[PDB]
Parts: C-alpha cells; sequence; structure tokens
C-alpha cells in the first residue's frame, strides 16, 4: 500500500531482533500489553493526510505531547519503556514503539503483525487535537482514521478491535473499566461484548457504540463476533498499515 522500506544496517536489524525477545519477556511479565498497544496506536496516530506532519517519528516521548488530555497514561508507557530502550541505543524511539504494540498483540495471543524497521525520529511533534474523541461517533471515527490517516472502514473496525485488551482509568480518561472479560486475552471478545449489549463491568464508549448504528461499519463487527479468523487477519492487515505510516515518504 505505497509503501518502500528504508535500508538498515545489519547491526540495527540484531537489535531488532534482540529487542523483540525482551520485549515480550518485559511486557508479559508487566502485565502492559494493553497500554503498549494504545502508545503504538498514538504514536502512529498523530498522522495527517492532509498536511504529512508528524506523528509516527519518535515524537510521543516529547513531554509537549504527554501533556494532552488524550495523553493521560502515555507518560507512563514511555517511562515502563524507558530502561530497554536504552538497552537498544541504535533503535530509533519511533521503531522502538511500533515494535512494542506488534509485541503487546503477539504475547496477549494476537495476530502475527509483520516488522519492519526504519522510522526515523522526527524533532518535532504535531499539533494537539488531531487524536480520538470517546464521545464522538462516525463522522469522527472517519476523520480520524480515514481523512487524516488514509485507513479504510475495514480497518476502522478492525482496529477498533484494539479494545479487546486492557481498560480504561478514572484517573487518565475519565471512563473506567475493561471491555472484556479477558482484558489480556486478544481475542475477538470485543466484539461480542458491543453486541450483547452493556453487562455489569464492562465499558462501551460512545465511539464503540458507534460502529454499531452504521451501516458499513454493523456488518464488519458481525462478521468479526462471528469469525475471529476473520478478524485477526483484518486486524493484521491494518496494524501493519497503521505502524507504517511512518514510512516511505509517505
Ligand atoms: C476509535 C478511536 C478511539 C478512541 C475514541 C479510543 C479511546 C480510548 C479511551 C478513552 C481509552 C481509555 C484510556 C484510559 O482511561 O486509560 C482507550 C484505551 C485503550 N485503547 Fe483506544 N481509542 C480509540 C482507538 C484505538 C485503537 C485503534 C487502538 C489500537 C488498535 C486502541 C487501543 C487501546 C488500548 C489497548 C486501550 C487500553 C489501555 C490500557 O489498558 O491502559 N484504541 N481508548
Ligand atoms: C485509545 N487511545
Ligand atoms: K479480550
Amino acid at each position: 500500500s505505497g509503501k518502500s522500506y528504508p535500508t538498515v544496517s545489519a547491526d540495527y536489524q540484531k537489535a531488532v531482533e534482540k529487542a523483540k525477545k525482551k520485549l515480550r519477556g518485559f511486557i508479559a511479565e508487566k502485565r502492559c500489553a494493553p497500554l503498549m498497544l494504545r502508545l503504538a496506536w498514538h504514536s502512529a496516530g498523530t498522522f495527517d493526510k492532509g498536511t504529512k506532519t508528524g506523528g509516527p517519528f519518535g515524537t510521543i516521548k516529547h513531554p509537549a505531547e504527554l501533556a494532552h488530555s488524550a495523553n493521560n497514561g502515555l507518560d507512563i508507557a514511555v517511562r515502563l519503556l524507558e530502561p530497554l530502550k536504552a538497552e537498544f541505543p541504535i533503535l530509533s524511539y519511533a521503531d522502538f514503539y511500533q515494535l512494542a504494540g506488534v509485541v503487546a498483540v503477539e504475547v496477549t495471543g494476537g495476530p502475527e503483525v509483520p516488522f519492519h524497521p526504519g522510522r526515523e525520529d522526527k524533532p518535532e511533534p504535531p499539533p494537539e487535537g488531531r487524536l480520538p474523541d470517546a464521545t464522538k461517533g462516525s463522522d469522527h471515527l472517519r476523520d480520524v482514521f480515514g481523512k487524516a490517516m488514509g485507513l479504510t472502514d475495514q480497518d476502522i473496525v478492525a482496529l477498533s478491535g484494539g479494545h479487546t485488551i486492557g481498560a480504561a482509568h478514572k484517573e487518565r480518561s475519565g471512563f473506567e473499566g475493561p471491555w472484556t472479560s479477558n482484558p489480556l486475552i486478544f481475542d475477538n471478545s470485543y466484539f461480542t461484548e458491543l453486541l450483547s449489549g452493556e453487562k455489569e463491568g464492562l465499558l462501551q464508549l460512545p465511539s464503540d457504540k458507534a460502529l454499531l448504528s452504521d451501516p458499513v461499519f454493523r456488518p464488519l463487527v458481525d462478521k468479526y463476533a462471528a469469525d475471529e479468523d476473520a478478524f485477526f487477519a483484518d486486524y493484521a492487515e491494518a496494524h501493519q498499515k497503521l505502524s507504517e505510516l511512518g514510512f516511505a515518504d509517505a
């Protein structure tokens, strides 16, 4: 999908392979796979198709970006990774955060998302306001994923399935609790819970519920609730696409 992968040195590639292993162990032990996937989404997602500036280029590490109200918790995620990152000084932060997202999906039992190295760390972040609003609906999803990032309606629904792991926190976003009964297991339960209604102890954001009422998003929700393999396929496709917005002269 219009992507040309940069050449990196044999030493860079070796660090990638070694960092991936250390990330597995670290992330599994710390139980922070959801936060790492969220960090990856944010580090990819401050991308714009209308300006082509900022986003998946080591920019999330800057304290100017960790300030935002959609960024509560992203500071924690960056901090958790600092010591590991210091073991692999050759790797760009951009690649490191995307590798962490790929690993987060993998060690929670999700699909193996292909990873290619070579994202450069850019010197200035994008503007605050591009990123997601849980209180909004389908027009908003299409604005953040479609218009800004060039992703398709299928990507939108698949990627929303990221919420199958993790939870909201009253002190971060203000929302609270896991979307699923197994929030460290990457499966299609996000979609099953979304369809089944609101359960005691389980979260649905207005942005999740937007998927149910949209003529295009809904049949996809039905498909993924019915077929985890179809979910895994489309999820891996969309995660790779998202992770690579930071590549290839866009
Ligand atoms: C569709 C637009 C989206 C909106 C409005 C949204 C909103 C939110 C909110 C409000 C939280 C809770 C933050 C907190 O209180 O800790 C959250 C958490 C999370 N998000 Fe999203 N999100 C979106 C898309 C995505 C995507 C595309 C992914 C990855 C594929 C993702 C992955 C996650 C994960 C894994 C968590 C759990 C974080 C944790 O457990 O600490 N989200 N999201
Ligand atoms: C979701 N952030
Ligand atoms: K789950």
